[PDB]
DNA sequence: AGACTTGTACTGGAACTCACGTGAACGAATGTTT
């Protein structure tokens, strides 16, 4: 029902819209449409941490989940907890969580840097992203893992 | 992006307890003086 309404959100339909909403809320209790719209906002306040919640999935599951950036793939290959993985690394055509930049003291910046030379960089404003490319194959992904490859 | 709230563990400090060391007093024995 949700792929439905959002695929036709996508699609500039309100009807069918209408439609699954109503049979959602014919085929649901008050705690459980409660939960439903909790879904729909993208909000839970469960007052658990992400980073717990895949701790108890699995010993390696945050490190997957940096590298990768899709639920399918951390669900799929960490299913029996004994069964780990050797070598975690990023992979292509796969969203990596990107590293970002910390506050810093001009007074205290050589101590930083462990007293060595390092680079001094201009700061770009705009849009963070990335880029695949495979031949003629080319994907775009943005700041938080979002498909951007359309627009480019 | 920035700032505030909740939590989380960790560090250090307060208080209690014991062991060890120092100070002072003392009863009995012994030596000296009359
Ligand atoms: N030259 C750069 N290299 C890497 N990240 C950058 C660079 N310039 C801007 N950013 C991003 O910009 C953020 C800081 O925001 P500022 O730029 O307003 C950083 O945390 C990065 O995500």
């Amino acid at each position: 029902l949700l792929d439905s309404i959002a695929s036709n959100n996508s699609a500039k339909r309100k009807d069918l819209i209408k439609k699954s909403l109503l049979q959602l809320i014919t085929q649901s209790s008050a705690l459980e449409q409660k939960w439903l719209i909790r879904m729909i906002i993208k909000d839970l306040k469960l007052g658990v941490s992400q980073q717990t919640i895949f701790s108890v999935f699995h010993n390696d599951a945050a490190e997957l989940h940096n590298v990768t950036t899709d639920l399918e793939k951390v669900c799929r290959q960490l299913h029996d907890p004994s069964v780990g993985l050797s070598d975690i690394s990023i992979t292509l055509f796969s969203a990596f969580k990107p590293m970002l930049a910390a506050i810093a003291d001009i007074e205290h910046i050589e101590k930083d840097m462990k007293h060595q030379s390092f680079y001094i960089e201009t700061k770009l404003d705009g849009e963070r992203m990335q880029m695949h490319k495979d031949g003629d194959v080319y994907k775009y992904f943005s700041r938080n893992g979002y498909n951007y490859t359309d627009q480019f």
